[PDB]
Protein backbone atom coordinates (compact mmCIF):
# COMPACT_ATOMS: atom_id res chain seq x y z
CA UNK A 1 0.00 0.00 0.00
CA UNK A 2 1.06 3.87 -0.71
CA UNK A 3 0.15 6.15 1.74
CA UNK A 4 0.91 10.06 1.19
CA UNK A 5 1.93 12.27 3.79
CA UNK A 6 1.74 15.69 4.17
CA UNK A 7 4.20 18.85 5.23
CA UNK A 8 4.11 22.05 5.22
CA UNK A 9 7.03 25.12 6.33
CA UNK A 10 7.49 28.71 5.91
CA UNK A 11 10.63 31.11 5.35
CA UNK A 12 10.95 34.58 5.41
CA UNK A 13 13.56 35.25 2.91
CA UNK A 14 14.29 33.82 -0.74
CA UNK A 15 17.39 32.34 -0.56
CA UNK A 16 19.27 28.98 -0.78
CA UNK A 17 20.51 28.54 2.49
CA UNK A 18 16.70 29.48 4.50
CA UNK A 19 14.80 27.66 1.84
CA UNK A 20 17.12 24.26 2.24
CA UNK A 21 17.19 24.80 6.17
CA UNK A 22 13.58 25.28 6.47
CA UNK A 23 13.37 21.61 4.02
CA UNK A 24 15.42 19.93 5.76
CA UNK A 25 13.78 20.75 9.00
CA UNK A 26 10.23 19.86 7.57
CA UNK A 27 11.54 16.32 5.94
CA UNK A 28 13.20 15.18 8.40
CA UNK A 29 10.37 15.54 11.39
CA UNK A 30 7.66 14.26 8.87
CA UNK A 31 10.15 11.46 8.97
CA UNK A 32 10.58 10.96 12.30
CA UNK A 33 6.56 11.49 13.47
CA UNK A 34 6.02 8.28 11.16
CA UNK A 35 8.77 6.09 12.21
CA UNK A 36 10.64 6.01 9.07
CA UNK A 37 14.26 5.93 9.89
CA UNK A 38 15.04 4.85 5.82
CA UNK A 39 14.53 6.33 2.45
CA UNK A 40 14.22 2.83 1.39
CA UNK A 41 10.41 3.01 1.09
CA UNK A 42 10.23 6.37 -0.01
CA UNK A 43 8.61 5.55 -3.30
CA UNK A 44 8.96 9.43 -4.56
CA UNK A 45 8.43 12.98 -3.08
CA UNK A 46 6.83 16.52 -4.08
CA UNK A 47 7.41 19.69 -3.12
CA UNK A 48 5.67 22.71 -4.51
CA UNK A 49 6.64 26.13 -3.18
CA UNK A 50 4.80 29.78 -3.13
CA UNK A 51 5.60 31.91 -5.90
CA UNK A 52 7.47 34.51 -3.82
CA UNK A 53 10.57 31.68 -3.59
CA UNK A 54 12.87 31.32 -6.94
CA UNK A 55 16.51 30.74 -5.12
CA UNK A 56 17.09 27.24 -4.85
CA UNK A 57 15.09 23.79 -5.20
CA UNK A 58 14.08 22.40 -2.47
CA UNK A 59 14.56 18.85 -3.87
CA UNK A 60 18.32 20.05 -3.01
CA UNK A 61 17.98 19.77 0.84
CA UNK A 62 16.88 16.26 0.23
CA UNK A 63 20.45 15.14 -1.55
CA UNK A 64 21.93 16.95 1.67
CA UNK A 65 20.02 14.55 4.00
CA UNK A 66 21.16 11.62 1.91
CA UNK A 67 17.94 10.93 -0.18
CA UNK A 68 19.67 10.64 -3.30
CA UNK A 69 18.25 7.54 -4.40
CA UNK A 70 14.81 9.02 -3.17
CA UNK A 71 12.72 10.38 -6.98
CA UNK A 72 12.08 13.87 -5.99
CA UNK A 73 10.10 16.42 -8.31
CA UNK A 74 9.22 20.37 -7.43
CA UNK A 75 6.56 22.64 -8.81
CA UNK A 76 4.59 25.76 -8.15
CA UNK A 77 1.73 26.51 -5.65
CA UNK A 78 -1.01 28.10 -6.86
CA UNK A 79 -1.12 32.09 -6.03
CA UNK A 80 -4.43 32.43 -4.34
CA UNK A 81 -4.94 36.30 -3.16
CA UNK A 82 -4.86 36.56 0.49
CA UNK A 83 -2.79 32.34 1.03
CA UNK A 84 0.35 31.97 3.38
CA UNK A 85 3.47 33.66 2.26
CA UNK A 86 6.56 32.09 1.67
CA UNK A 87 5.11 28.19 1.72
CA UNK A 88 7.31 24.95 0.91
CA UNK A 89 4.94 22.35 0.57
CA UNK A 90 6.11 18.64 0.68
CA UNK A 91 4.21 15.38 -0.26
CA UNK A 92 5.77 11.81 0.05
CA UNK A 93 4.70 8.74 -1.08
CA UNK A 94 5.43 5.82 1.71
CA UNK A 95 5.17 2.62 0.78
CA UNK A 96 4.20 1.05 4.14
CA UNK A 97 1.03 -1.48 5.52
CA UNK A 98 0.11 2.03 8.07
CA UNK A 99 -3.60 2.69 8.08
CA UNK A 100 -4.18 6.18 6.38
CA UNK A 101 -5.48 6.94 9.82
CA UNK A 102 -2.14 6.77 11.58
CA UNK A 103 -0.35 8.81 9.09
CA UNK A 104 0.77 11.58 11.13
CA UNK A 105 1.13 15.04 8.62
CA UNK A 106 3.35 17.67 9.67
CA UNK A 107 2.82 21.40 9.69
CA UNK A 108 5.60 23.72 11.10
CA UNK A 109 6.10 27.41 12.12
CA UNK A 110 3.19 30.09 10.09
CA UNK A 111 2.40 26.54 8.09
CA UNK A 112 0.15 25.83 11.23
CA UNK A 113 -2.40 27.51 10.18
CA UNK A 114 -2.62 25.56 7.28
CA UNK A 115 -3.39 21.96 9.20
CA UNK B 1 -0.81 -2.05 -7.09
CA UNK B 2 -1.66 2.22 -7.03
CA UNK B 3 -3.86 3.14 -9.98
CA UNK B 4 -4.24 6.87 -11.14
CA UNK B 5 -7.48 8.39 -11.89
CA UNK B 6 -7.91 11.41 -13.88
CA UNK B 7 -10.51 14.37 -13.65
CA UNK B 8 -11.01 17.53 -14.81
CA UNK B 9 -13.49 19.91 -14.80
CA UNK B 10 -13.96 23.48 -16.21
CA UNK B 11 -15.54 26.50 -14.68
CA UNK B 12 -17.27 29.62 -16.37
CA UNK B 13 -15.69 32.07 -13.64
CA UNK B 14 -12.85 31.73 -11.38
CA UNK B 15 -14.88 32.65 -7.92
CA UNK B 16 -14.04 30.27 -5.09
CA UNK B 17 -17.80 29.30 -5.58
CA UNK B 18 -17.36 28.13 -8.70
CA UNK B 19 -14.70 26.52 -7.96
CA UNK B 20 -15.55 24.52 -4.87
CA UNK B 21 -18.95 23.51 -6.80
CA UNK B 22 -16.87 22.06 -9.83
CA UNK B 23 -14.29 20.20 -7.59
CA UNK B 24 -17.01 18.70 -5.25
CA UNK B 25 -19.04 17.27 -8.51
CA UNK B 26 -15.71 16.30 -10.03
CA UNK B 27 -14.20 13.89 -7.32
CA UNK B 28 -17.82 12.67 -6.69
CA UNK B 29 -18.14 11.39 -10.36
CA UNK B 30 -14.20 10.14 -9.99
CA UNK B 31 -15.42 7.95 -6.83
CA UNK B 32 -18.99 6.75 -8.02
CA UNK B 33 -17.37 5.89 -11.14
CA UNK B 34 -15.29 3.45 -9.91
CA UNK B 35 -17.33 2.30 -6.60
CA UNK B 36 -15.19 3.33 -4.16
CA UNK B 37 -16.02 2.24 -0.90
CA UNK B 38 -13.79 4.24 1.28
CA UNK B 39 -11.69 7.51 1.13
CA UNK B 40 -9.03 5.10 3.19
CA UNK B 41 -8.07 3.43 -0.31
CA UNK B 42 -6.68 6.69 -1.65
CA UNK B 43 -2.86 7.20 -1.07
CA UNK B 44 -3.35 10.90 -1.99
CA UNK B 45 -4.76 13.77 -4.21
CA UNK B 46 -3.21 16.01 -6.48
CA UNK B 47 -5.06 19.22 -7.85
CA UNK B 48 -4.22 21.60 -10.00
CA UNK B 49 -5.54 24.69 -11.82
CA UNK B 50 -5.45 26.78 -15.50
CA UNK B 51 -3.21 30.40 -14.92
CA UNK B 52 -6.68 32.09 -14.93
CA UNK B 53 -8.11 30.47 -12.22
CA UNK B 54 -6.67 31.91 -9.08
CA UNK B 55 -9.31 32.77 -6.60
CA UNK B 56 -9.26 29.58 -4.36
CA UNK B 57 -7.60 26.08 -3.84
CA UNK B 58 -9.49 23.13 -5.20
CA UNK B 59 -8.42 21.22 -2.51
CA UNK B 60 -10.96 22.88 -0.48
CA UNK B 61 -13.69 20.69 -1.71
CA UNK B 62 -12.32 17.24 -0.83
CA UNK B 63 -12.62 18.71 2.42
CA UNK B 64 -16.09 19.25 2.63
CA UNK B 65 -17.12 16.13 1.35
CA UNK B 66 -14.89 14.39 3.74
CA UNK B 67 -11.75 13.74 2.57
CA UNK B 68 -9.79 15.33 5.91
CA UNK B 69 -7.48 12.47 6.18
CA UNK B 70 -6.77 12.13 2.28
CA UNK B 71 -3.34 13.90 1.85
CA UNK B 72 -4.04 16.52 -0.68
CA UNK B 73 -1.54 18.64 -3.05
CA UNK B 74 -2.37 21.64 -5.31
CA UNK B 75 -0.01 22.77 -8.27
CA UNK B 76 0.13 25.07 -11.34
CA UNK B 77 -0.57 23.61 -14.85
CA UNK B 78 1.52 24.37 -17.56
CA UNK B 79 0.23 28.17 -19.41
CA UNK B 80 -0.38 27.19 -22.52
CA UNK B 81 -1.46 29.92 -24.78
CA UNK B 82 -4.86 28.94 -26.49
CA UNK B 83 -5.16 25.51 -24.31
CA UNK B 84 -8.79 25.05 -22.92
CA UNK B 85 -9.40 27.81 -20.32
CA UNK B 86 -10.51 27.48 -16.61
CA UNK B 87 -9.58 23.99 -16.27
CA UNK B 88 -9.25 22.22 -12.63
CA UNK B 89 -7.60 18.92 -13.06
CA UNK B 90 -7.30 16.34 -10.42
CA UNK B 91 -5.12 13.30 -10.31
CA UNK B 92 -6.04 10.84 -7.54
CA UNK B 93 -3.63 7.44 -6.71
CA UNK B 94 -5.68 4.63 -5.57
CA UNK B 95 -4.43 1.30 -3.45
CA UNK B 96 -6.47 -1.06 -5.62
CA UNK B 97 -6.50 -4.37 -7.69
CA UNK B 98 -8.36 -2.50 -10.37
CA UNK B 99 -6.22 -3.42 -13.69
CA UNK B 100 -5.35 -0.09 -15.62
CA UNK B 101 -7.72 -0.83 -18.22
CA UNK B 102 -10.67 -0.76 -15.81
CA UNK B 103 -10.01 2.43 -14.29
CA UNK B 104 -12.35 5.15 -15.40
CA UNK B 105 -11.61 8.52 -15.69
CA UNK B 106 -14.18 11.79 -15.56
CA UNK B 107 -14.42 14.41 -17.78
CA UNK B 108 -17.06 17.45 -17.43
CA UNK B 109 -18.63 19.88 -18.91
CA UNK B 110 -15.87 21.79 -21.66
CA UNK B 111 -13.47 19.62 -20.27
CA UNK B 112 -14.78 16.63 -22.14
CA UNK B 113 -12.77 17.21 -24.93
CA UNK B 114 -10.08 16.34 -23.07
CA UNK B 115 -10.51 12.71 -22.46
CA UNK B 116 -7.57 10.85 -24.01
CA UNK C 1 5.38 -1.42 -4.32
CA UNK C 2 5.61 1.61 -5.97
CA UNK C 3 8.81 3.23 -7.13
CA UNK C 4 8.94 6.71 -8.76
CA UNK C 5 11.37 6.93 -11.67
CA UNK C 6 12.73 10.11 -12.92
CA UNK C 7 13.72 11.45 -16.12
CA UNK C 8 14.65 14.48 -17.30
CA UNK C 9 15.27 16.17 -21.00
CA UNK C 10 16.51 19.32 -22.79
CA UNK C 11 15.55 21.25 -25.63
CA UNK C 12 16.90 23.66 -28.24
CA UNK C 13 13.91 25.28 -28.58
CA UNK C 14 9.91 26.20 -27.28
CA UNK C 15 7.67 24.21 -30.15
CA UNK C 16 5.59 21.59 -30.43
CA UNK C 17 7.76 19.59 -32.48
CA UNK C 18 10.51 19.84 -30.22
CA UNK C 19 8.85 19.01 -27.04
CA UNK C 20 6.97 16.30 -28.39
CA UNK C 21 10.19 14.85 -30.04
CA UNK C 22 12.13 14.93 -26.67
CA UNK C 23 9.50 13.87 -24.98
CA UNK C 24 8.75 10.75 -26.36
CA UNK C 25 12.66 10.35 -26.51
CA UNK C 26 12.51 10.42 -22.60
CA UNK C 27 9.76 8.08 -21.98
CA UNK C 28 10.97 5.33 -24.41
CA UNK C 29 14.24 5.62 -22.43
CA UNK C 30 13.05 5.64 -19.01
CA UNK C 31 11.01 2.22 -19.94
CA UNK C 32 13.55 0.61 -21.82
CA UNK C 33 16.22 1.75 -19.07
CA UNK C 34 14.13 -0.13 -16.86
CA UNK C 35 12.89 -3.43 -18.93
CA UNK C 36 9.21 -2.06 -19.09
CA UNK C 37 7.46 -3.31 -22.39
CA UNK C 38 3.64 -2.80 -20.66
CA UNK C 39 2.26 0.55 -19.50
CA UNK C 40 0.06 -1.69 -17.11
CA UNK C 41 2.57 -1.31 -14.82
CA UNK C 42 2.27 2.45 -14.50
CA UNK C 43 -0.19 4.05 -11.83
CA UNK C 44 0.42 7.57 -13.34
CA UNK C 45 3.06 9.88 -14.94
CA UNK C 46 3.65 13.41 -13.90
CA UNK C 47 5.29 15.88 -16.01
CA UNK C 48 7.09 19.41 -15.29
CA UNK C 49 7.88 22.07 -17.37
CA UNK C 50 10.14 24.88 -17.01
CA UNK C 51 8.66 28.40 -17.81
CA UNK C 52 10.66 28.85 -21.29
CA UNK C 53 8.66 26.31 -22.52
CA UNK C 54 4.87 26.80 -23.52
CA UNK C 55 3.80 25.65 -26.62
CA UNK C 56 2.85 22.43 -25.85
CA UNK C 57 1.84 19.92 -23.51
CA UNK C 58 4.55 17.54 -23.01
CA UNK C 59 1.70 14.75 -22.35
CA UNK C 60 0.83 14.92 -26.14
CA UNK C 61 3.97 12.96 -26.35
CA UNK C 62 2.63 9.97 -24.03
CA UNK C 63 -0.02 9.87 -26.22
CA UNK C 64 2.15 9.14 -29.24
CA UNK C 65 3.30 6.41 -27.88
CA UNK C 66 0.49 5.04 -27.15
CA UNK C 67 0.02 5.47 -23.54
CA UNK C 68 -3.18 6.74 -23.70
CA UNK C 69 -4.57 4.40 -20.54
CA UNK C 70 -1.74 6.26 -18.22
CA UNK C 71 -3.06 8.50 -16.27
CA UNK C 72 -0.98 11.45 -16.77
CA UNK C 73 -0.73 15.28 -15.01
CA UNK C 74 1.55 18.59 -15.95
CA UNK C 75 2.47 21.03 -13.96
CA UNK C 76 4.70 24.23 -13.77
CA UNK C 77 8.74 23.83 -12.04
CA UNK C 78 10.19 26.44 -10.03
CA UNK C 79 12.10 28.98 -11.41
CA UNK C 80 15.64 28.91 -9.73
CA UNK C 81 18.66 31.16 -11.44
CA UNK C 82 21.30 29.50 -13.04
CA UNK C 83 19.30 26.29 -13.63
CA UNK C 84 18.80 24.74 -17.07
CA UNK C 85 16.56 26.30 -19.66
CA UNK C 86 13.93 24.82 -21.11
CA UNK C 87 14.13 21.46 -19.34
CA UNK C 88 11.08 18.55 -19.39
CA UNK C 89 10.86 16.66 -16.04
CA UNK C 90 9.16 13.27 -15.86
CA UNK C 91 8.26 11.28 -12.49
CA UNK C 92 6.79 8.11 -13.50
CA UNK C 93 5.28 6.00 -10.79
CA UNK C 94 5.74 2.36 -11.70
CA UNK C 95 4.11 -0.61 -9.54
CA UNK C 96 6.98 -3.20 -9.53
CA UNK C 97 9.12 -5.51 -7.03
CA UNK C 98 12.31 -3.55 -7.96
CA UNK C 99 13.93 -2.29 -5.22
CA UNK C 100 14.67 1.25 -5.09
CA UNK C 101 18.49 1.01 -5.61
CA UNK C 102 17.79 -1.11 -8.74
CA UNK C 103 15.24 1.65 -10.91
CA UNK C 104 17.45 3.36 -13.50
CA UNK C 105 16.93 7.13 -13.51
CA UNK C 106 17.19 9.12 -17.34
CA UNK C 107 19.10 12.36 -17.97
CA UNK C 108 19.30 13.27 -21.57
CA UNK C 109 21.17 15.52 -23.88
CA UNK C 110 22.13 18.65 -22.15
CA UNK C 111 19.88 17.23 -18.92
CA UNK C 112 22.82 15.02 -17.44
CA UNK C 113 24.16 18.94 -16.56
CA UNK C 114 21.14 18.31 -13.72
CA UNK C 115 22.04 14.58 -12.44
Amino acid sequence: MVRGIRGAITVEEDTPEAIHQATRELLLKMLEANGIQSYEELAAVIFTVTEDLTSAFPAEAARQIGMHRVPLLSAREVPVPGSLPRVIRVLALWNTDTPQDRVRHVYLREAVRLR
